[PDB]
């Protein structure tokens, strides 16, 4: 219908594990496709290595919170039958869902095996540190409590090729099992970086690439999913995961959306990534959430007129999936660069109401985050979700020419009603610019969707405008 997608990851890291997620999500179905959520992503909706796992350390991948295993029939998030209900309301409300897929590792094996292993240099995991000796490595999955339903397939040591954790001498270093090779191609950071945590993936293993192909099915055809997160793919071999994916499109009738996560501030990286996989996916443009970072850090300083440069967005746009936070970055997490509340409604603005990019609104930002005191944007987030939604439409023109001041126009489509709208904003002292909203829109008078300018903006007769902007603040102005 022409309408802008933007997609909402539904969790932070520190939701409380009540197991009520999944209802959560089952009756905020309605309120969040008003508002302009058109995709839904959940985190890992399986059994990880106990009931509080954010999803990440994967025990199980049949088991969706309707087994008892690591401790709890209930994933952190809820029940089965519970995400089955949340995914059924999501439809029903013409919400696409995306599911998180955990595929690098597992965690949480039922018990140890001793193995022949090597420690590798951490900073280069081609260069063995130690000569090879056994190690008691968590690697036997037998998923006792599931009882062979959905797949009787059961993993050992040789579907692994390393661990950072050896239970024999109880220490941590980074190994590889002996005679195994590290999968390839991967990230080169550390010389080799398939190895992340946990019980690291052989995917050398026809078996092992033939499972993970068949339960990726099986999970598609069990959530009717619209798509899916991928995790960690810089630590799984490229050739792999397009082949995963090419099976799962193949498989599947309805079309899938794939979004990748390859973490690295590096859009050169990324693009290599997308030429391996024959630009088949999207990948989250991580170099854009530093962008937001390093102005969030510096302060007004940090000139406005490269707050894009770098940036996937900037590059390939189609293949971009734009954010400002996430579980990983948020205060004290793994991957933290988070943005402030100062900068973050400029960040959110650069998102939503421009042209390229396939923006993500995090649930941490929308609804706060407690356990950091971090206060719901919800109020901010809607108005420029309205503005996506509603008014973010047609030809784009850029103002990216001064060093705090920087904005953007959309002149608004025909088929849109109304749509149309002048993006302006300051990470310093306040200013104003004339931009070209488009001819059609002459006489016009706008007016700041924000509230945090007061400034009513006439169109000029050649379909320009004087839009102003308060310091360290952003206004969307449109025909209301
Ligand atoms: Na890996
Ligand atoms: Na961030
Ligand atoms: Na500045």
């Amino acid at each position: 219908d022409g309408l802008n997608g933007t997609m909402m990851q539904y969790y932070e890291w520190h939701l409380e594990n009540d197991g009520q997620h999944w209802n959560r999500l089952h009756d905020d179905a309605a309120a969040l496709s008003d508002a302009g959520i058109t995709a839904i992503w959940i985190p890992p909706a399986y059994k990880g290595n106990s009931q509080a796992d954010v999803g990440y350390g994967a025990y199980d991948l049949y088991d969706l919170g309707e087994f008892n295993q690591k401790g709890t029939v209930r994933t952190k998030y809820g029940t089965k039958a519970q995400l089955e209900r949340a995914i059924g309301s999501l439809k029903s409300n013409d919400i696409n869902v995306y599911g998180d897929v955990v595929m690098n590792h597992k965690m949480g094996a039922d018990f140890t095996e001793a193995v022949q292993a090597v420690q590798v240099n951490p900073t280069n995991r081609w260069q063995d540190i130690s000569g090879a000796y056994t190690i008691d490595a968590w690697t036997g999955f037998d998923f006792s409590g599931r009882n062979n339903a959905y797949s009787d397939f059961k993993w050992r040591w040789f579907h692994f090729n390393g661990v950072d954790w050896d239970q024999r001498y109880q220490e941590n270093h980074i190994f590889r099992f002996a005679n195994t090779n590290w999968n390839w191609r991967v990230d080169e950071e550390n010389g080799n970086y398939d190895y992340l945590l946990g019980s690291n993936i052989d995917f050398s293993h026809p078996e092992v690439q033939d499972e993970l192909k068949d339960w990726g099915s099986w999970f598609t055809d069990e959530l009717d999913l619209d798509g899916y997160r991928l995790d960690a793919i810089k630590h799984i071999p490229f050739w792999y995961t397009s082949d995963w994916v090419r099976h799962q499109r193949n498989e599947a009738d309805q079309d899938l959306f794939v979004v990748g996560e390859y973490w690295k501030d590096d859009v050169g990286a990324l693009e290599f990534y997308l030429d391996e996989m024959n630009w088949e996916m999207s990948l989250f443009d991580v170099p854009l959430n530093y962008n937001f970072y390093r102005a969030s850090q510096q302060g007004g300083s940090y000139d406005m007129r490269n707050i894009l440069r770098g940036s996937l967005v900037e590059a390939h746009p189609m293949h971009a999936v734009t954010f400002v936070d996430n579980h990983d970055t948020q205060p004290g997490e793994s991957l933290e660069s988070w943005v402030a509340d100062w900068f973050k409604p400029l960040a959110y603005a650069t998102i939503l109401t421009r042209e390229g990019g396939y923006p993500n609104v995090f649930y941490g930002d929308y609804y706060g985050i407690p356990n950091d005191n971090i206060s719901a944007k919800k109020d901010m987030i809607d108005e420029l979700l309205d503005a996506r939604q509603n008014y973010a439409y047609g030809t784009q023109h850029d103002y990216f020419d001064h060093w705090d001041v920087v904005g953007w126009t959309r002149e608004g489509s025909s088929s849109r009603p109304n749509s149309g709208l002048a993006t302006i904003m300051s990470n310093g002292p306040g200013g104003s610019k004339w931009m070209y909203v488009g001819r059609q829109n002459a006489g016009q008078t706008w007016t700041d969707l924000t509230g945090n300018n007061g400034a009513s903006v006439t169109i000029n007769g050649d379909g320009w405008g004087e839009f102003f902007t308060n310091g360290g603040s952003v206004s969307v102005y449109v025909n209301q």
